[PDB]
């Protein structure tokens, strides 16, 4: 769909059998979700944002359905205030910026 | 123009006579730029990001040219690692997210 930016670009996602709302974030290279019950192995990683860095658990090959569209990619899970869908998954659902 | 998201969405901006590159960021409510010379009065403010909070100076009614489109709005200046154009100015240049 076309999303104007007068309010935050929030979308419903289904990940690990759970329903969540997440921000479509063109400034984010990675997808990072708040702490959740997600199965399997993960590697430690660190990401830096405004205000500093956070330690996240990195899961690969995770299925996410973002507004009905399936995608599989890396998901970082950790102490973010907001669920973020970043550019690694936005390219997969064919999302563009237009002006 | 239409911008796909395989690379960071960076654009040239002109602000206070100086030329800079900035990220088009739909996850950012506000525009925050690295420390720069900027004329005027300002109010201290704090913004929260992924690793925590930073103190910024808020400048109102600042002219910014973003890819040859002029906009006037609030600009926050402070210790961000990247120049961020957030939704307060993205709606002014008519930017939409599409998928
Ligand atoms: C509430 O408004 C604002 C919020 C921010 C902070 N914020 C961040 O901390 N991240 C960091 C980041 C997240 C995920 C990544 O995958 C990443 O990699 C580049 C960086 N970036 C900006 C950034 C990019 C590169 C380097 C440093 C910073 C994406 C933003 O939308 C936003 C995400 C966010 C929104 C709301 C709450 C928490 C985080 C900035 C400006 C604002 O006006």
């Amino acid at each position: 769909p076309q999303i104007t930016l007068w309010q935050r670009p929030l979308v419903t996602i289904k990940i690990g059998g759970q329903l969540k709302e997440a921000l479509l974030d063109t400034g984010a290279d990675d997808t990072v979700l708040e702490e959740m019950n997600l199965p399997g192995r993960w590697k430690p990683k660190m990401i830096g944002g405004i205000g500093g860095f956070i330690k996240v658990r990195q899961y690969d090959q995770i299925l996410i359905e973002i507004c009905g569209h399936k995608a599989i990619g890396t998901v970082l899970v950790g102490p973010t205030p907001v669920n973020i869908i970043g550019r690694n998954l936005l390219t997969q659902i064919g999302c563009t910026l237009n002006f």
